[PDB]
């Protein structure tokens, strides 16, 4: 499912990713419309990772979920690779909120700090009534 800008705001802002881990809401909005456009059913091959992100955050099968019934899968988010691209969004965002407890914190995601970092998030939010 594609999600229009405000009504994405919305549903995270419901989801308590404002200001989680000190993340404005405004920094998950610009960096979802990078890696997916604000698709849940985005999916691609990240040379980086070495492994297929899946979904809104881009979340990869190589540390945070399980993609095929692997028995060998190291799963930090405890689920299948398949949830992450479900119209409704709570698993993604709960298993977002793990990847960012990591040192790396928002900074795990290269498009962030490539589109986002030291930028004008702010229009993302825009009009939103967030």
């Amino acid at each position: 499912k594609v999600f229009e800008r405000c009504e994405l705001a919305r549903t995270l802002k419901r989801l308590g990713m404002d200001g989680y881990r000190g993340i404005s809401l405004a920094n998950w909005m610009c960096l979802a419309k990078w890696e997916s456009g604000y698709n849940t059913r985005a999916t691609n091959y990240n040379a980086g990772d070495r492994s297929t992100d899946y979904g809104i955050f881009q979340i990869n099968s190589r540390y945070w979920c399980n993609h095929g019934k692997t028995p060998g899968a190291v799963n930090a988010c405890h689920l299948s690779c398949s949830a992450l691209l479900q119209d409704n969004i709570a698993d993604a965002v709960a298993c977002a909120k793990r990847v960012v407890r990591d040192p790396q914190g928002i900074r795990a995601w290269v498009a962030w700090r490539n589109r986002c970092q030291n930028r004008d998030v702010r229009q993302y939010v825009q009009g939103c009534g967030v």
